[PDB]
RNA sequence: UUACUGCACAGGUGACGA
DNA sequence: TCGTCACCTGTGCAGAAAC
């Protein structure tokens, strides 16, 4: 019947008696801030400050004194709110504000993992891990035509190494290479002062550096990422600190599963409600009851989106619940059609590892076997085909030739290409020690560039990945199958949609940032996929080639206006037809893209069919979350007594926070991992306010199918495939941008219909 | 770079206004 | 150029595999 939030009513008064100036420049803002601090709160909005009596006694104010109703005007109180809170809680400081940030007083999960471990060292109290928590007042509808402000409690973990550098080198460990930050960030410092190159005496000499190229011992911490965790406690404590990441993973499940968190979030509203909290000398804000998205009364603020079905004909009537079930049953979407039914794969390794590849790729030519439900047939039979033939490419490279391994690479492929006729497709096999080298000795792009010029798509591999138990090999040759066949031109699976319109066009955009290191100022590449509707079916369309920033806006409106052009001319549209139109991106387009975008698809469509066009956000990282009391959770493994997914509302779950947004569920216990693993976040799905297609609801619905729709794994995405694979052409044509004699000639010739970028 | 998931850290950045 | 509300992207480590 309900899903309950992360939140809580804040009752506020029906009114504030405020003073207003008109302030056409903000500029003066700061200084006016400075001199009323104290007696007012001042706030900016629309070329007018807003000034809010707090304390008796002047400085003096003119302007006109102005009634501001909440309900008509929450802005104002939900900015005083976020002074509020942090006063209120004076106890706790504020690691950062607007919204209040504070840590836990007396909770450290190190110390406590150590001890339910076992495990003790004398440096282990200089690593502490934190309990965080955010407050965050936002502006919700609990019913359309009517705001409210909510308090919005989020929990993270603040991870920090305390030590001293020079007590971390006499221990053993091996500094060089880590990232070091500041201790003490003055007021607009930035952090990262760069990588230990050597410690001198009392001073660490830095390369890759942001500022000077050293610092004393005393001004610098080792960042608090995981990296330098791990490396710090394997060495201090091996290989029994997995034990320890175990144990500390167990206490902080202690904050973050459903039960535990709803819990938190509840003695969080306790303790804030106990007390009034003063907005004014007389005038106060009383924390209430935790806000539910349900459809009691006059409120119709939840609905489950059916199962999404995955589609393997374009009838519609062979379908599934799952990819792979679908797949293995049926076989794939465009078996019937599918042209090349004897692929030649040219397969490039290091020849030292030619027994482990030749195991490898029978495994996944001709499959596991029983034993191995995951992947017992075999790609052949799997995808409908009549053979594969691998075209044996191996290399004479060393793991330890980090200079020359990409030369090496290309050089086999050109002197095997050129006596070996057309090959159709590559698996490269790479050394872990080459993966992450500078792309311009990095062999991954390397042989991607070559061989993506001459046309041939290709599914590149790790040793590690080769060497895969088979246990879990068989998911690794699952997900590898996939996306090889769409690198085929295949369509392993669509997904359902009934048809409502005549037509439909879905275009995602999304944004790659590339340097060479974190010193090196990150240059801004975009992609753009284009998803259709079918009879019964979501088909992927053709995508970008081009890859500038400069210029996004005309390449949305391009590839729409273009697409619009050539689904007219195929599908024939008849008079009155409505034909609709939904973008998707990561973050919102600007008004005048919008008013372009429209302009432009308006006037290519024409006047004898109807427009409907939608502009929406996806959002990940926002403090909202969502829990579901009815859900127990399911069996963390057969039979265990642990529970995985406690609390997490199910898959398609949809929540309407106000007219344009809505919370979209999309990990359910299933799909969750472990028994620790915490409630998840829900997808924030906006609606841009200029669009001419107002169904939230359907564009939520519609998000969800797309991250079922993604070939590179039979799980589904993280995001619709129409920003996801946007990302991914990204940052293949921005790197590849860089790399000599890259040339993008054939995306659009033999690599056309080639889902190249999986 | 089989991937999904999670977390952490760092960098900042976007949109709306006047 | 500024106020205001908001959260994006890159990188690295570790546990699982929607029946
Ligand atoms: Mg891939």
């Amino acid at each position: 019947r309900q899903l309950v939030s992360n939140g809580f009513e804040v009752n506020l008064p029906d009114q504030v008696e405020v003073i207003v100036r008109d302030l056409p420049d903000p500029s003066k803002v700061k200084e006016e801030r400075t001199r009323l601090m104290g007696y007012w709160f001042v706030h900016w909005f629309d070329g007018k400050l807003f000034h809010l009596r707090i304390k008796a006694g002047g400085p003096n104010v003119d302007g006109e004194h102005r009634a501001i109703r909440t309900a008509e005007h929450p802005w104002l109180l939900r900015a005083r709110l976020d002074d509020a809170l942090e006063e209120a809680l004076p106890k706790y400081a504020a690691v950062k504000k607007r919204p209040f940030t504070f840590l836990a007083q007396k909770d450290e999960l190190i110390d406590a993992a150590a001890t339910a471990a076992g495990l003790s060292h004398r440096l282990l109290n200089s690593f502490k891990v934190i309990p965080r928590f955010a407050l965050s007042p936002k502006i919700y509808e609990p019913v359309d035509g009517t705001t409210r402000v909510g308090v919005f409690v989020t929990i993270g973990m603040r991870y920090d190494i305390e030590a001293s550098l020079r007590d971390l080198l006499e221990a053993g460990i091996d500094l060089r290479g880590m990232y070091v930050v500041r201790r003490k960030r003055q007021p607009g410092e930035r952090g990262l002062l760069g990588r230990v190159r050597a410690i001198s005496d009392d001073m660490v000499q830095l390369f890759e550096e942001t500022d000077l190229a050293s610092v004393n011992v005393n001004d610098a911490k080792l960042e608090g990422s995981k990296e330098n965790f791990t490396r710090c406690l394997s060495a201090l404590l091996g290989h029994n600190y997995k034990k320890l990441l175990n144990a500390l993973d167990d206490q902080e499940a202690g904050y973050r599963t459903g039960p535990r968190f709803d819990d938190a979030v509840r003695r969080m509203g306790e303790f804030l409600a106990k007390k009034p909290i003063r907005l004014a000398d007389n005038i106060n804000a009383q924390v209430g009851d935790r806000i539910v998205f349900s459809n009691e009364g006059q409120a119709r603020n939840v609905r489950l989106a059916p199962k999404v079905e995955y589609v393997f004909d374009r009838t519609g009537a062979k379908s599934a619940e799952y990819a792979w079930r679908g797949l293995s049953q049926f076989g794939p979407f465009d078996r019937p059609s599918f042209a090349n039914r004897s692929p030649r794969i040219l397969v490039v390794y290091p020849s030292s590892t030619q027994g482990k590849v030749e195991n490898f790729l029978s495994a996944f030519r001709d499959g596991m076997g029983s034993n191995y439900s995951g992947f017992s047939k075999g790609f052949v039979d799997l995808m409908g085909l009549t053979k594969v033939e691998f075209v044996m490419c191996p290399v004479e490279v060393s793991s330890a030739d980090r200079n020359g391994a990409h030369t090496k690479y290309n050089s086999a492929i050109e002197d095997k290409l050129a006596g070996a006729g057309e090959v159709h497709a590559g698996i490269v096999v790479l050394f872990e020690d080459h993966a992450r080298l500078p792309d311009d000795r990095n062999p991954y792009i390397h042989t991607k560039s070559l061989l993506l010029t001459l046309g041939v798509p290709t599914q590149q591999v790790r040793m590690p990945t080769v060497l895969l138990e088979p246990k879990s090999l068989q998911y690794t040759l699952q997900n590898f199958s996939i996306a090889t066949y769409a690198k085929l031109n295949g369509t392993p699976w669509t997904v359902n949609h009934d048809k409502a319109i005549n037509d439909e066009l879905v275009v995602g955009m999304g944004l790659a940032e590339l340097s060479g290191s974190r010193t090196e100022k990150r240059q801004r590449f975009v992609g753009i996929t284009t998803v259709f509707a079918g009879d019964g079916s979501y088909l992927l369309g053709n995508v970008s080639k081009e890859c500038e920033y400069e210029g996004y806006s005309d390449a949305i409106r391009e590839s729409m206006t273009g697409i619009l052009r050539e689904l007219k001319k195929r599908n024939n549209w008849r008079p009155g037809d409505t034909v609709r139109v939904v973008f998707h991106a990561h973050r919102p387009l600007k008004r005048v893209d919008v008013a372009s975008i429209v302009f432009e698809c308006t006037r290519e469509i024409g006047s004898d069919q109807n427009i409907q066009m939608a502009f929406v956000t996806v959002s990940h990282d926002h403090p909202f979350v969502l829990i579901d009391r009815s859900e127990r959770g399911l069996e963390a493994y057969k039979g265990s007594t642990a529970r995985k997914g406690v609390f997490a509302p199910p898959r398609g779950a949809i929540s309407r926070v106000g007219r344009l947004t809505r919370l979209l569920a999309v990990n359910s216990p299933q799909l969750i991992k472990r028994a620790n693993t915490p409630l998840p976040t829900p997808l924030l799905v906006s609606l841009h306010p200029d669009s001419t297609f107002k169904d939230v609801d359907y564009l939520a619905e519609q998000a969800l199918k797309f991250t079922s729709l993604s070939w590179r794994s039979t799980l589904p995405a993280a995001t619709p495939v129409t920003i996801f694979y946007s990302e991914r052409i990204a940052e293949l044509l921005g790197r590849l941008k860089s790399i000599p004699n890259w040339s993008s000639a054939n995306l659009n010739i033999k690599l056309k219909w080639s889902r190249w970028f999986l």
